[PDB]
């Protein structure tokens, strides 16, 4: 239905074989049923967002030759944005649209506490168990059964690093803090879903069963901005225009995991399958 094809970007190209389901738990699944054509770009978490776009762009290439398709239209999560801005930036007339849903499009504040852990710098022994304690139960969930090893996929998402990225890849960044980027930049069209934890865990529904939303929520206390999804502030997140952002949804569950356990029996999937009916409308 979409005149273009979509492109489900995300980090850890490893996630389908080590966890046994996609990333992007019955989306692409979804999709399909709805007439639309559909790939999902599996990227190299523990690099640059560089590197992960330059792998993406690779992708693409092959994609556009297979498909004769003169466009795609990304949808993007966590790390999946980052590379996909690149890509457009980069290779605009090969790019309709860049979607990005939760993406670390400003840095992540939990990463940035991640380094200070791993550095040393100062952070309180209650605070270091805590975080590692958390980031071990959402790995473990996932693979079945260390947590220091995440850094290596955090590492470019700290503040430092985004700013760095934003700097060399400005397109449709908000102006002011929390606002909304422009909608079209060099013919890509750009837009922004996010989330952040809200209400009291006891009414999370779904999620009681998920052991990664306690973690979340756990990692959600240190941040400075109050409202974020236990990963990204949802003022980090923005990019392009502004669809939704207020889902009570933790980085997680905005790609309907674990498993489809989610907040407040929300349908995440139904996220997605508007979203390309909304592309379509625009003629992408
Ligand atoms: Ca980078
Ligand atoms: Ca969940």
């Amino acid at each position: 239905s979409t005149k273009y094809p979509i492109v489900l970007v995300h980090g850890l190209a490893g996630f389908n074989e080590i966890v046994g389901f996609p990333y992007f738990y019955g989306i692409a699944d979804a999709l399909r049923q709805d007439g639309h054509q559909v790939f999902t770009a599996s990227l190299s978490a523990f690099n640059s967002n560089e590197v992960r776009g330059k792998q993406l762009w690779q992708f693409v290439q092959t994609l556009l030759q297979e498909t004769q398709a003169k466009k795609v239209n990304f949808i993007g999560h966590s790390q999946g944005p980052l590379a996909c801005r690149y890509v457009a930036a980069n290779y605009p007339d090969s790019v309709a649209s860049v979607t990005s849903i939760n993406g670390v499009n400003h840095g992540s504040e939990i990463a940035d506490l991640y380094r200070r852990i791993m550095r040393k710098d100062s952070i309180p022994e209650y605070i270091v168990e805590k975080v590692l304690n958390a980031f071990g139960t959402i790995i473990s969930t996932f693979s079945g059964h260390d947590p220091q090893d995440a850094i290596a996929a955090l590492e470019s998402l700290t503040t430092e690093q985004v700013t760095e990225f934003n700097n060399k890849y400005p397109q449709a960044l908000p102006k002011t803090p929390g606002g909304e980027g422009d909608e079209i930049v060099n013919g890509v069209h750009y837009y922004c879903f996010g989330s952040y934890i809200q209400g009291l865990i006891a009414g999370e529904k779904g999620n009681l069963l998920d052991p990664t939303h306690a973690a979340m929520r756990v990692l959600n206390t240190f941040f400075t901005e109050k409202q974020n999804d236990g990963l990204v502030g949802r003022s980090s997140m923005r990019l392009g225009k502004l669809i939704k952002d207020d889902y009570a949804q933790d980085h997680i569950d905005m790609v309907n995991q674990v498993a489809g356990l989610v907040g407040y029996n929300e349908d995440i999937v139904a996220i997605y399958t508007q979203h390309a009916k909304y592309l379509a409308s625009k003629q992408l």
